[PDB]
């Protein structure tokens, strides 16, 4: 198969997602210091939220610039601080889920006879 | 948290990686059996929109073998791509920041 595409592909949800966990932060942050614009930042997302993290910045840039600022910065600390937890996560994670889902299919199995 | 953060992300690429799986078995059975291929492609098409521990439990009410097959492919492309993560993710919010920014110097 191709495992450069799934590779690349797996990397873009990837920073997407980390993107998004960094607007929560920085919701949070706006909490503490300024709490009008927290709210601001929520509502933009919640029908801005559909949308490629890349996508999602370009939209926040034209209406609060310095918002955009900080999530480039908060997205990177956040992908350096969990990045080389993933490979061991993603592996245990799915041995733990397979193992789950393998024994609630035979217990589903078995009941079924009971 | 660091913590929380690192294992929500973990879910996250867990769902990824089942659908994508899910791609993988709609092949293969293209060619040992296309209508059941066709079949997974239109359940997949209307069961998507939840996690995909959630869409495996509806599947394997269905079609069990599918979902069995499925949990094996899963772990089989999480072996092919986890190790090009850490790398990848790091140069990948790196340009993704330096487009961003070049952008908005405009």
């Amino acid at each position: 198969m191709d495992v450069k595409h799934i590779a690349k592909q797996t990397t873009k949800t990837l920073i997407s997602y980390l993107t998004y966990q960094a607007v929560r932060t920085v919701i949070g942050q706006l909490a503490e210091t300024d709490p009008p614009r927290s709210l601001w930042l929520h509502q933009f997302t919640s029908q801005e939220s559909i949308q490629d993290g890349e996508r999602y910045l370009e939209a926040l840039f034209r209406e609060q610039p310095d918002l955009g600022f900080r999530i480039l910065t908060v997205r990177e600390h956040l992908a350096e601080m969990v990045a080389d937890y993933l490979p061991e996560m993603l592996r245990a994670g799915i041995q733990q889920a397979n193992l789950q889902q393998r024994a609630q299919q035979l217990e589903r199995m078995t009941q079924v006879s009971e």
